[PDB]
């Protein structure tokens, strides 16, 4: 029972953003940190040990950068905004291409693994696959009846989306109907994630459940009453078959409005660990590259780092703003966290 607070000399607080920083993500091939803000800017921070690029999407009103994603090679940064535009920026901070526009806010966008497509979800109830080479929409899928809140690629051509309409559609480029629709949630679906093998889809909902789905059947395979309140985020550990950690147990993390964080063994359908230190809603969790640690961020203004084998608290950092997102660098020895007061913090865990 010792102290685990990351000391001031191991925390870099980056300032520049003029309002809430909703999102951040590390470059996969170097220690560049991308952040996205309600101030209508994304920023690329250089944390290399060998300095601040500002990517202006217009403080401008209602031009929030809502979403961002690095391609696998780390050469390009895709962003989505409140004004409905998907954009592609170079790692050097130049706007390469404005892809086109959803009608109103983009809520999520993701590169496919191959890096040739970008997938976006909009408040306009649709999803769009964009050609990243030509910078043009390839296909729009108008399947939902309410805002599309999240997307996750199953392959380089197949994906899932979830919605305020409580449904999950599995879609494929070239198909004008969903391949499959998962129904069973009774409230807004906030996130879905394919497992590392692409065989299982996890979903979480305002209906306080976590559901696990399979393409083989209509009903969810698992239906976990995971928390007492709305469940905001889920992540699979990068472990098990088809990962760099093939023998490690596959885990699912979940976190809730009720401030709890939990780790699940999905196969056995049970909760491995409950982490309870947070005191406010948790909006973000993320596994370290080797799956041995879990970061969680809360509006209690703390980042907590958990040992996924024991559930023990191993690191902590109290910042000055409510945390919207936490994320790990490629080496798994730095965590970035974007906060509501305009701060982005880099935590050195060595």
């Amino acid at each position: 029972d010792g102290d685990v607070e990351i000391p001031p000399n191991k925390a870099v607080v980056l300032r520049g953003h003029e309002s809430e920083v909703f999102i951040c993500a590390w470059n996969p091939v170097s220690d560049l940190l991308a952040s996205g803000s309600g101030d209508s800017t994304a920023r690329i921070w250089n944390l290399s040990e060998n300095t601040q690029l500002v990517l202006r999407h217009c403080v401008p009103s209602n031009k929030d950068v809502t979403s961002l994603d690095w391609n696998s090679e780390g050469t390009l940064l895709a962003t989505g905004s409140y004004d409905g535009f998907a954009r592609i920026w170079t790692k050097d901070g130049n706007l390469a291409s404005t892809l086109g526009q959803h009608k109103g806010p983009i809520f999520a966008l993701k590169w496919n693994k191959k890096g040739n497509f970008i997938l976006s979800a909009g408040v306009d109830k649709t999803t769009i696959i964009w050609d990243a080479h030509t910078g043009e929409a390839k296909q729009q899928f108008p399947f939902h009846s309410a805002p599309a809140l999240d997307v996750d690629w199953q392959s380089n051509n197949t994906f899932a989306s979830c919605s305020t309409d409580m449904c999950i559609h599995v879609c494929k480029l070239g198909q004008d109907r969903p391949i499959k629709t998962f129904q069973g949630h009774t409230n807004e679906v906030n996130a879905i994630k394919w497992d590392p093998t692409g065989n299982l889809l996890a979903s979480c909902s305002d209906d306080m459940t976590l559901k696990i789905w399979s393409m083989k059947q209509d009903n969810c395979v698992h239906d976990l009453q995971a928390h007492n309140k709305e469940i905001y985020t889920i992540k699979w550990s990068p472990t098990g078959p088809g990962t760099n950690n093939p023998n490690a147990n596959l885990m699912l993390a979940s976190a809730s409005f009720d401030s709890t964080v939990r780790l699940w063994d999905v196969d056995r359908g049970i909760c491995i660990h409950t982490m309870t230190k947070h005191q406010e809603p948790v909006y973000s969790v993320a596994f370290s590259p080797d799956g041995r640690y879990l970061a969680s961020g809360s509006f209690d203004k703390c980042v907590h780092i958990w040992n996924t084998q024991t559930g023990a608290l191993v690191h902590s950092y109290r910042g000055t703003g409510g945390i919207f997102e936490v994320c790990w660098n490629a080496a798994g020895d730095k965590v970035g966290a974007s906060a509501s007061d305009g701060s982005v913090c880099v935590l050195d865990l060595r």
